[PDB]
């Protein structure tokens, strides 16, 4: 049931996507292991993924979030990076797409960093980069991220240098601690708390 709508890039919608994936690039611990060593992208195509179903399961979620959270969803928008990108458009996020090894237990790890969520594209640590060159910072292959709606209710703070939220709580965020410039990352246990909105394919761009 998902169709998959291309943003021209004269529409609004397509340039404050666009403004927040470029504009929340920054530096890695890494020096660009993983995701590759870049200050920005060249965005090829942004899409709204629409799925009644997906939308439907989600709301009903939040709903249930925000009546437990005084009428307060705490709906951001985070991004994603991961292998399974194809099956999470298709059928929604759920526990095969959690990060088992994840610093704050096996959930859903979102970013408010563009450029740490393009750390596992290609999978954990990178994985062994692009399908075609083998090369985690290949400038030539296309990538994509999703731009997803995330309801995080009360979340736990954990100051940092599928299992299940802490009790009283329907989320974690992962509070950036010694890198002085690292956004927050976020993680939610059940997968209808996300909704996969944008779909945008990207190179990154090879610093001149
Ligand atoms: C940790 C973390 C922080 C912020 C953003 C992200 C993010 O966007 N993705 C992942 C990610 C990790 C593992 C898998 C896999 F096991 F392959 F399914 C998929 C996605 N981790 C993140
Ligand atoms: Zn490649």
């Amino acid at each position: 049931g998902t169709i998959l709508i291309d943003l021209s890039p004269d529409d609004k919608e397509f340039q404050s996507v666009e403004e927040e994936m470029q504009s929340t690039v920054r530096e890695h611990r890494d020096g660009g292991h993983a995701g590759g060593i870049f200050n920005r992208y060249n965005i090829l195509k942004i899409q709204k993924v629409c799925n009644k179903k997906l939308w439907e399961r989600y709301t009903h979620r939040r709903k249930e979030v925000s009546e437990e959270n005084h009428n307060h969803a705490n709906e951001r928008m985070l991004f994603h990076g991961s292998p399974f990108v194809n099956a999470i458009i298709h059928k929604g996020f759920d526990e095969r797409h959690a990060y088992i090894g994840g610093m704050f237990g096996a959930g859903i790890y979102f970013a408010e960093n563009s450029s740490k969520s393009n750390q596992y594209v290609y999978g954990i640590g990178g994985g062994t980069g692009c399908p075609v060159h083998k090369d985690r910072s290949c400038y030539i292959c296309h990538r994509q991220l999703l731009f997803c709606r995330v309801t995080l209710g009360k979340s736990f703070l954990q100051f940092s240098a599928m299992a299940h939220s802490p009790p009283g709580h329907h989320s974690v965020t992962g509070r950036p601690s010694v890198n002085g410039l690292a956004l927050a990352e976020y993680v939610i246990y059940r997968g209808e708390q996300a909704y996969p909105e944008y779909l945008i394919t990207y190179q990154i761009m090879r610093p001149e």
